[PDB]
């Protein structure tokens, strides 16, 4: 585990992370996809061998010795707010299980269901709070990756508010 487990936020491409493993914001079919998923496909294409997994689950595939945790959040275009919220919570609980199983001291993680799976809503707070519910009992250093300058400020403020 980390000596003093922390949360941090960085505004940059998660394919350039400095952590011991990465969480892909995957689609259920293990396809290259777009956004974070396409960046992850270009950087770790070997990790997409048999990476298909259902909504609300995470499936780890090794690229060399580097673990890629494919986490499948719900597309809020298709799910009801209620069922989508349950699947989004579940995906992050499965990430925490994988991070623990792998024995890593650090993980790079995007905000699941905040981009093309957001159904056109701002889900920063919803997605981040489910990330914290899952990851608070883990001892890995967590580094959250985002692309927007206003999102960076809001995530940083949310981390600092817990102290
Ligand atoms: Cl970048
Ligand atoms: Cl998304
Ligand atoms: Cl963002």
């Amino acid at each position: 585990g980390a000596m003093a487990p922390s949360y941090r936020v960085k505004r940059m491409d998660i394919a350039k992370n400095d952590e011991e493993c990465v969480v892909n914001a995957a689609n259920p079919r293990g396809l290259p996809g777009d956004g974070v998923c396409k960046a992850v496909y270009k950087k770790w294409p070997e990790s997409f061998k048999n990476s298909a997994t259902p909504v609300g689950t995470a499936k780890t595939v090794m690229c060399g010795t580097y673990p890629v945790i494919h986490a499948v959040g719900p597309n809020f275009s298709n799910y009801t707010e209620s069922e989508g919220d349950r699947e989004l919570a579940a995906a992050y609980r499965e990430v925490a299980k994988e991070v623990t199983r792998l024995g890593v001291n650090s993980v790079a993680i995007p905000l699941l269901s905040t981009g093309v799976y957001s159904g056109g809503k701002d889900r920063l707070t919803q997605s981040l709070n489910h990330l914290f519910t899952a990851m608070d009992s883990t001892d890995a250093d967590v580094v959250i990756y985002c692309r927007d300058k206003e999102w960076e400020k809001k995530i940083s403020e949310a981390i600092q508010m817990r102290t």
